[PDB]
Parts: C-alpha cells; structure tokens; sequence
C-alpha cells in the first residue's frame, strides 16, 4: 500500500543519540543529534522512506527474561512490533539474530576497561585477580551476557564475583557507571564497550582510562523485525555508505573532532 | 532430498589454506591445514554437513567483467553454481552482497600498507606524495576496486598513479607481492589486508613491517549463493564461534603461536 511513515526506535545514548539544548523549542527529529541522528538520515535517504525518531520506552537495549520469556528494550519494540527498524548502538548477537535481523556491522567494537586514571589494573586478568576494586557491567544488554555465558577461565572468575557481588556493582545506564568510576577514588571499574569507552576518554573532566585490549570483537547493526522487507535495502545502505567513507566521517566528528580533552 | 556433500570453494592463501608439508601422501580435506580449514571444519560439525574443500579453479576472489558482466574466482563458483559454500578470507562489498549471501563476518580487517624494512613510508598519504617507490595491490580483489571507486583525494590520488604505472604495479597473488616487496631493496609497497600483512610480519625472514593505519574497516563473511538454505545455519554458527572465543583461538594459532620472528 502506500508509503508509511517508518518507526525508528533508538536510546538515548551519548555520542549515538542526545537531546539537543534547545530540544523544547524543536518538533520531531530535529530534538535529537548525535551519530545514530545523522546515521539514521542517511539510511532513510538511501532506502527512500520517511521515519519517525521514538527512544525506546524502558531505556533498554534487550533482553530475553528467563521466566516470562519475553524480550525487553529496542529488540523487544522490534520483536512485539511496536519499532520498524532499530538504529543505534545495538551489538550483533546470536540470541538477539535468532529473533531479529540485523545488517551487517556499522561500527565495529569489544568489550573494555574503564578506570580512573592512576587506578593500577591493565587487563581483566588484573581485575580477576584482585577484590579492592570492584567492577560491574551494564544491565539488560551484551556485556553482562558475555560474562554470564563465557567458558574462558577469566571471564568466568570475573563473572562468579560480579554476579554475586552486594551491594549491587550492576548499573542502569552507561552513565550511571561513569559516574561510579568517576566518584569512587579507583575503587570501580566498568566495563562497556570500547566505543562508549574511547568517547568519555575524551570528555571533560578527562579522568577515565581505557586499558588492555579488548575482551572480544564485535559490531553493531541495524535491525529489523524478521522477515522485514526494509532489511535488505538498509543492508546495502549500510555497507554503500561503509566503503564511500561515511561511517568513518561520522565517527571522527562525534568522538574525536568535538573531544574536550586536547587534539 | 537425502543429504549432499557440501561443496565449499577456497583460495590457497597463508594462513588460511595451505598444503600441509606432507600433502602428497594424503587424500581429500586431509590435504590442507589453516584458519580456514579448521574454520570449515567447525562450520560443519555445527551445522550438520559433509563437505569437500576445493581450491578455486583460477586462483582469485571475483570481481566483475566490465564488458562481459561474467564474475570470477570464488564469487564466480557461487554465482554459477559450482560449489555450495565459499570458507575463505572473502572481503563483504556491496557489489558482492548484490550477488551472493555473507554471513556476518568472521574476521575484522582493514587495508594496510607493507612495507620492507626500513622504507621511508608512515602513511598513505605518503606513498602519494612521491613517486620514487612503487606501489600496488591484488588483482581481482576489494583492495583494487577500493582505490578505483575511492573519492578520498589521496586515494584517487593513488589509483591514477596505479592504474596507469609501467611495469604493473599489481599481482596476481599476495604471494607475488610480498615477493616482491622483500626483493625491490625498499622501492616497492604492497596495499594489501592487515590480516595477511600482520601473519607476513611474523614469517621469516622477518623482513616486512605494517606501517599506518589502517584505510578502511571491514570484514571476511562466510558467502553461500543467493536464497541458498545454507545460508541462516552459517550465519548462526558464525555468530556462536565467535561467541565462543574460537574465532579468536583460531587466529591466535595460525598468526601468533607459531611466529617466526620472536
Ligand atoms: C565497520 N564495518 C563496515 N561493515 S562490514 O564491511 O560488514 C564490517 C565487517 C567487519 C567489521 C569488523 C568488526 C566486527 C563486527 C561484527 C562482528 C565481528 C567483527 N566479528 C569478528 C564476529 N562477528 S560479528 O558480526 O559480531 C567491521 C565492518
Ligand atoms: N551495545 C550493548 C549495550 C552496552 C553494553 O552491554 O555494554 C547491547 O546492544 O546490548
Ligand atoms: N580479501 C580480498 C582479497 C585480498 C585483497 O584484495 O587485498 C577479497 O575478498 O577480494
Ligand atoms: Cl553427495
Ligand atoms: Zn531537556
Ligand atoms: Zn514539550
Ligand atoms: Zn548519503
Ligand atoms: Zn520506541
Ligand atoms: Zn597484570
Ligand atoms: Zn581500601
Ligand atoms: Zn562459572
Ligand atoms: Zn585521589
Ligand atoms: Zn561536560
Ligand atoms: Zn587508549
Ligand atoms: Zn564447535
Ligand atoms: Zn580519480
Ligand atoms: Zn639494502
Ligand atoms: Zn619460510
Ligand atoms: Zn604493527
């Protein structure tokens, strides 16, 4: 039939997705900027549709609850079909392709350390071997399952003591845990991917690390509900606009050329 | 129908797929070792399937005939239907996925520059800026039709120089490139991934160097012909090996284990 309005689902997630300031004297899409903003224009403009930018209504990235069995965050919108398409930091995983389609990766990341400056930790051995100080993921999303499912010796010591650990060293928000680093004399490390990590590197007030090397390799994609016949279109657009060098334009303007903490 | 012996096409390219040291008394997949062929072996065994690794028929990854539209190499195999599976360091393009299915990818990569050692070269930008050392890339890969179609100033500014440089500035295989790195005295670069370029790093005689960054960033996929029905269980499995950590065990033993330089 005719064309619809697409919904885009997303999160509010600093460099992918922000309120502008100004945003209450701002309608639709123009309240928001950010990467996944000016990714989110692009895709649209290649595959020819108008969208609708919606944050995702209970702040998540997606789950699957092992009692109810229903999924939450931007997969579950895409899942009970409440999103058409999903354009923010979303990582690729097995559990999450068996529901949903994803383009091949927009950015590719893994999993990292963030600590305070001077705190003396430099791998996930390092925290593996120590209790002083305490280390935590993310909620709801890939990391936190990474640690719950890994078979490596290291990760799975990491994960007996996080899963454990009272009082709580999970946080809500990407935010949540920065301030926990930032406020806990060392005492905390986060561990989030090296994407969200590499970006507050370079923001005031220039306090946090990323150290060692990433734990695993990965990418975030577009996703779709599946079977959606949006997703071979976004699927190229992606991969068009990957050769042409725009990704990497956008991530130099969002992480790097806006850095707070010197050239 | 009943059950079929997956017929997967592969490239000869270190450390992906090489003849074992004694080949010639061997018969069949026991004929090869490598990234790939342990990769394939994997794939299988998760998805249920026999296979048989064949090396494709003239050597290359495939690209597109501009007169006659015809592909070649691996992507050619699947096109035409010659073999079921591609399990090979096959880059994702959007040219490419037009044709065949990819998996997610398996391996990150980028294009790179190698150089001999001690070569006055830290970037691309400054292979442009001379002309005293030559440079090139593969025939029949990604990495050519990067610079072909690149409107980044210093890379179109290379491909004019490429395309038209006398003698040829481009190979046939990687082998003949590194060769020809390690014999032109440092008057000779090599574009090629920083997969291969990192594993050459590391072989005797310890000779070659990774310089720069990297110019672009993607990735090798598993590649099935278009609808195949092989295509969702790869995708699955990839994504469950990489989950696993053998993604990353596989390159620690084929690039860094057995490293010949240190
Ligand atoms: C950024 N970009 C443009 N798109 S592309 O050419 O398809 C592409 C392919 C691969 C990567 C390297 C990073 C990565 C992303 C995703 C995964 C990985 C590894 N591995 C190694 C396991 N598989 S995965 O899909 O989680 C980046 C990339
Ligand atoms: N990108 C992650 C969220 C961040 C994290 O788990 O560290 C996801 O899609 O779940
Ligand atoms: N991996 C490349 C071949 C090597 C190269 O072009 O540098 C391809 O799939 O074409
Ligand atoms: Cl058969
Ligand atoms: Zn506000
Ligand atoms: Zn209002
Ligand atoms: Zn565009
Ligand atoms: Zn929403
Ligand atoms: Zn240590
Ligand atoms: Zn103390
Ligand atoms: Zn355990
Ligand atoms: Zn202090
Ligand atoms: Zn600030
Ligand atoms: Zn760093
Ligand atoms: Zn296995
Ligand atoms: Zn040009
Ligand atoms: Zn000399
Ligand atoms: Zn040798
Ligand atoms: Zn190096």
């Amino acid at each position: 039939g005719a064309n619809k309005t697409v919904v885009v689902t997303t999160i509010l997630e600093s460099p992918y997705v922000m309120m502008k300031k100004n945003h209450e004297m701002l309608e639709g899409n123009e309240r928001y900027e950010g990467y996944c903003v000016d990714l989110a224009a692009e895709i649209a403009k290649h595959c020819g549709f108008k969208y609708k930018l919606t944050i995702v209504g209970d702040g998540k990235y997606g789950a699957r609850d092992a009692d109810t069995k229903i999924w939450n965050g931007m997969v579950g919108e895409l899942v009970y079909g409440k999103a058409d398409i999903a354009i923010a930091p979303l990582t690729i995983t097995y559990v999450r392709e068996e529901v949903i389609d994803f383009s091949k990766p927009f950015m590719s990341l893994g999993i990292s350390i963030m600590i305070k400056k001077g705190t003396p930790i430099e791998s996930a051995e390092d925290l593996s071997k120590q209790t002083e100080i305490a280390y935590g993921t993310l909620d709801s999303g890939s990391t936190k399952e990474f640690f719950r499912r890994s078979k490596i010796a290291v990760f799975d010591k990491m994960w007996t003591y996080m899963r454990s650990a009272e009082p709580s060293v999970f946080v809500r928000t990407t935010a949540e845990g920065v301030a926990r680093v930032r406020k806990s004399k060392g005492k905390y490390a986060y561990l989030l991917e090296s994407t969200m990590n590499e970006y507050i590197e370079q923001r005031k007030p220039c306090d946090t690390m990323k150290v060692g090397g990433n734990l695993d390799s990965k990418g975030y994609g577009i996703a779709t509900p599946k079977g959606s016949s949006l997703g071979n279109a976004v699927n190229l657009a992606v991969l068009k606009l990957s050769e042409q060098g725009l990704l990497d334009k956008l991530k130099n303007k969002w992480w790097y050329d806006k850095g707070e903490c010197g050239s």
